[PDB]
């Protein structure tokens, strides 16, 4: 939106922040936020927890989203979901599901799902930022822990098939 | 198949009790459990915890996934989840990135979204069993708290959309 991008900035340094955070935390270094396009104000901001909480659903979006609370179903129809990595098939369900019309991504250069594209297809706006800050933290984690990493995004390790394709 | 079905009624029965105890908290009545279709082995069980915790994301299949733990990616590849009700599209996502093969439905009468058909183009199976406890549940729900229920699915009731 001509006024609603108007917040992206904000939005993605709010993101990188719970990124960071969750960094710190030993966690996956994911966050996000959900601003109000009408005034800018944040509904809400959070990060991965899937080691902090033993978490499987927490997701940065999905934290994001729990950490707003219960809002009536209009609010989220005038709203962009900020998250530092482009999201999975379950964070994309989310977005859909509340009617988020605009998803601002940091990078979608160490992860990218059919959501980035089915978003688009239902209707939804996806602006991806190629926030450096974002790219380094998530690359770092992916490169030192890629066993936490496959977890997070619920892949089959196959290192029969790893081992051939090296 | 007839290794993952034969599971379905057991799973049925737990989604359904698990919807029953929702109900019994003041909750939205909509359950779930994740088994795997291996040994029949319950990995976990759950319910719709927006009012219990104030939850904008606990879905009953959320909550399902949340309470059987961290597993690793393979765990999830051989298991069903039962749901009492038909998935939103949030809920069909996390099938989808847990690559959760087998989808079983209680019922689609009082909800459906374009998931359940999104998830068989993504290659996963759903089989909606017309539980009519849980259609029963769900209707009652619906009716006491009408206002409560479009919370949960993020819609604002409007008499427009009945009207045409
Ligand atoms: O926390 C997250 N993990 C994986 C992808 C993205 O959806 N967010
Ligand atoms: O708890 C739930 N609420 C709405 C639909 C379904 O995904 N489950
Ligand atoms: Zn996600
Ligand atoms: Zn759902």
């Amino acid at each position: 939106g001509g006024m609603a991008s108007k917040w992206d900035q904000k939005g993605m340094d709010i993101a990188y922040e719970e990124a960071a955070l969750g960094y710190k935390e030993g966690g996956v270094p994911i966050g996000g936020c959900l601003i109000n396009n009408k005034d800018g104000s944040v509904l809400g901001r959070g990060h991965n927890m899937r080691f902090q909480k033993g978490s499987a659903t927490l997701h940065g979006e999905i934290s994001t989203l729990e950490n707003c609370g219960r809002l009536e179903g209009k609010v989220y129809k005038d709203t962009t979901l900020y998250t530092t990595l482009s999201p999975c098939d379950m964070c994309t369900g989310a977005i859909i599901m509340y009617g988020i019309p605009r998803c601002v991504v940091g990078e979608n250069v160490n992860f990218k799902s059919k959501g980035e594209k089915y978003l688009q297809t239902r209707g939804h706006e996806v602006v991806v930022v190629d926030d450096e800050r974002c790219k380094k933290i998530m690359k770092q984690f992916i490169d030192e822990r890629p066993q936490d990493w496959f977890e997070d995004i619920g892949e089959r390790i196959e290192l029969q098939k790893q081992q051939e394709e090296e």
